[PDB]
């Protein structure tokens, strides 16, 4: 490629943490907002980091931390066919999602101030200078998937999250499963899986910045999922980032062309990566990979002259 091995390696680095305790302080301040609100006293819930910070795939220190505030004493379920809540001894919920969200908003408002809480479509932004909290908060309910492994046992399920965007469309994710699977792949690749994620994100940004290629449907989450689908041998068998990226692009192109991409899941394994309601298409990813291939000049220009 046109980039040195030193340059590529720099672009694999985790984003610097200019706070040392940013994740810690952020989780702790949000937890404090909830725990001191008496209206949560009888509720069970978890405050945890998801997205790029939860996966250690963040490439910019300035980016916002995604914090899930997940209710678990009331939850949603996916059952095997023909089963209902009463087959598992459950009610339809002692609190609705909107009631829970409004409690969360009150707690966050009391902690951070009404002018520093903004409700977006899929998250609540906290911009608190006083407590140094810059975070996207996702209030969710735990989602108990009993169907995936066909569990009739109330305590055996795959754990996800579910919430309703501000337009009331349903969103189901499996952030903890995603995190666990990404840790596993990192362990199997000598920590090079997440390094590869980070350098491909930085190269996407560089292609946009330098007017080579721009496609708003190529999200960071998509890039992480694409790289998670690269077989470990393409990461473990090479001695340079140049060659690792080269083989990654060859593999993704081949997999779109031979339709095997249709079996790829997101990192959680719980949804397919490509389908008709994703923001991206296979054409988008083909274009992205082709553009990266050209940007990196894996086909060297004539006489090494651009
Ligand atoms: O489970 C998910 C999570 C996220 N997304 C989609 O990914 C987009 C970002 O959602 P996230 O903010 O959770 O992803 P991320 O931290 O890894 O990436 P960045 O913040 O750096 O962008 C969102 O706009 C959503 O479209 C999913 O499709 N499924
Ligand atoms: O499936 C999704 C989509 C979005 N989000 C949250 O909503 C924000 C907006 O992401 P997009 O844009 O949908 C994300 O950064 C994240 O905090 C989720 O939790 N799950
Ligand atoms: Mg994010």
């Amino acid at each position: 490629s046109k980039f040195s091995e030193s340059t590529l390696s720099g672009w694999t680095k985790p984003a610097s943490v200019t706070e040392e305790d940013r994740i810690e302080n952020t989780i702790s301040m949000i937890k404090s907002a909830i725990k001191n609100d008496n209206n949560f006293d009888n509720l069970v819930y978890e405050v945890f980091v998801q997205g790029s910070y939860g996966n250690n795939t963040n490439v910019r220190t300035n980016s916002d931390i995604d914090v899930n505030i997940m209710l678990t004493s009331t939850f949603y379920s996916k059952y095997p066919e023909g089963k209902t809540n009463s087959d598992y001894g459950f009610t339809d919920g002692t609190i609705t999602y909107n009631e829970y969200k409004n409690l969360i908003l009150t707690a966050l408002t009391n902690k951070f101030g009404t002018g520093n809480v903004t409700v977006g479509n899929k998250s609540i932004k906290i911009t608190s200078n006083s407590y140094r909290v810059e975070a996207d908060c996702i209030p969710s309910l735990l989602y108990r998937n009993y169907e995936y492994e066909n569990s009739s046992s109330p305590n055996n399920y795959i754990e996800g999250i579910k919430y309703f965007a501000s337009d009331n469309t349903s969103v189901v994710n499996y952030p903890k499963v995603h995190i666990n699977n990404g840790i596993e792949k990192n362990n199997q690749t000598h920590k090079n899986y997440k390094r590869l994620v980070r350098v491909i994100k930085r190269l996407r940004n560089k292609m946009t910045a330098e007017n080579h290629f721009t496609n708003e449907n190529i999200t960071s989450f998509l890039i992480e999922c694409l790289i998670w689908n690269v077989p470990n041998n393409y990461i473990n068998d090479y001695d340079t980032w140049d060659e690792t990226i080269k083989q990654t692009l060859i593999f993704i192109k081949s997999s779109i062309n031979d339709n095997s991409y249709k079996n790829w899941t997101e990192v959680s394994g719980m949804f397919y990566l490509f389908h008709n309601n994703r923001k991206w298409t296979s054409d988008d990813v083909s274009s992205f990979v082709n553009s990266l291939w050209s940007f990196m000049e894996y086909l060297e220009h004539h006489h090494h002259h651009h």
